[PDB]
């Protein structure tokens, strides 16, 4: 078989606590006989359209509910079928996020928002905003360090501040997304775009920094800040820097507005195994025990399952988070975000590196995610 009976293969991004949700596979198979193997391909939110549509991959995927809409228009996810009781104990909104025309199609896990993350011992007083960075930055380099650095390959990291003064995806209306009428390229978008590449032109960031640099470089105090989710405080929490976690930096006045994740987790429409699959998320995953589990391998930040975010709630870095999240906007679900992602993530590393300005590229990015 290309998915094999009888046990369970689960695909979940690297960054997440990939060992932790093994362990709760393991309290499965010790109960159950089911055996459960977590991978973390590089990727796998698009390699899972690639080879679902041939009846292959994972049983179950987490990703954010972003993509969900795709893969279910493209049929590649089994309808849930958690009743009332269940339901209930979920925040409402997180199923908003993984209802796609009338179905029910994953179980959400938990919920996503990047934060500031600062070295308390170089910033007692990290900047409200984004202007302040950059002389903030010429000051830390006369000391060896740097002001800030996050991940500028993957634009879920740079949206927030493109969508501060008016960037936005998809316009909502009327109880529905206009696939036709994008944000990417109005005048707020431009701005904050045009921001970020000025601090590259001016020595502040590098073009090339990814998830890894930007890491290394916080945990090993190179640099006073970053841009994260909570996926991340498990190796500062190591690294034994400082550190705090709050709310992003303006721009122009404006709240940074991330976009806002629900992880969550779909089953494979080709899988043989879908009881086995429904009867692991629901009764050994979406539980205090098992998002615990994942939890201390990696912070999930808010989760999605009542009972556990209200303990979760009083850490003041899930305060930050939630605070972060509630100035961002919820990622629509529909099929166009695979385009609109696509778009983004060409546009920023384009303007960037300076291979387009910030104009071209934007007008491409409109182009392309409509
Ligand atoms: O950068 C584009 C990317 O953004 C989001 O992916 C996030 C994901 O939601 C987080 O859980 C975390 O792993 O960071 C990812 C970015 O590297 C969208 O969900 C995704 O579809 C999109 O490609
Ligand atoms: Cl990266
Ligand atoms: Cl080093
Ligand atoms: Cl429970
Ligand atoms: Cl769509
Ligand atoms: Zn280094």
């Amino acid at each position: 078989m290309k998915i094999e009976e009888g046990k369970l293969v689960i695909w979940i991004n690297g960054d997440k606590g990939y060992n932790g949700l093994a362990e709760v596979g393991k309290k499965f198979e010790k109960d159950t006989g089911i055996k459960v193997t977590v991978e973390h391909p590089d990727k796998l939110e698009e390699k899972f359209p690639q080879v679902a549509a041939t009846g292959d991959g994972p049983d179950i995927i987490f990703w954010a509910h972003d993509r969900f809409g795709g893969y279910a228009q493209s049929g590649l996810l089994a309808e849930i079928t958690p009743d009332k009781a269940f339901q209930d104990k979920l925040y409402p909104f997180t199923w908003d996020a993984v209802r796609y025309n009338g179905k029910l199609i994953a179980y959400p896990i938990a919920v996503e928002a990047l934060s500031l993350i600062y070295n308390k011992d170089l910033l007692p007083n990290p900047p409200k905003t984004w202007e302040e960075i950059p002389a903030l930055d010429k000051e830390l380099k006369a000391k060896g360090k740097s002001a800030l650095m996050f991940n500028l390959q993957e634009p879920y990291f740079t949206w927030p501040l493109i969508a501060a003064d008016g960037g936005y995806a998809f316009k909502y209306e009327n109880g529905k997304y206009d696939i036709k009428d994008v944000g990417v390229d109005n005048a707020g978008a431009k701005a904050g775009l045009t921001f970020l590449v000025d601090l590259i032109k001016n020595k502040h960031m590098n073009a090339d920094t990814d998830y890894s640099i930007a890491e290394h470089a916080f945990n090993h105090g190179e640099t006073a800040m970053t841009i994260n989710g909570p996926w991340a405080w498990s190796n500062i929490d190591t690294s034994k820097v400082n550190y705090g976690v709050t709310v992003l930096p303006t721009f122009k006045g404006q709240p940074s507005k991330p976009f806002v994740g629900v992880l969550s987790a779909g089953i494979n429409a080709a899988s043989p195994n879908k009881e086995l699959a429904k009867e692991f998320l629901e009764n050994y995953l979406l539980t205090d025990e098992g998002l615990e589990a994942v939890n201390k391998d990696k912070p999930l930040g808010a989760v999605a399952l009542k009972s556990y975010e209200e303990e979760l709630a009083k850490d003041p870095r899930i305060a930050a988070t939630m605070e972060n999240a509630q100035k961002g906007e919820i990622m629509p679900n529909i099929p166009q975000m695979s385009a609109f992602w696509y778009a983004v993530r060409t546009a920023v590393i384009n303007a960037a590196s300076g291979r387009q300005t910030v104009d071209a590229a934007l007008a491409a990015a409109q182009t392309n995610a409509a």
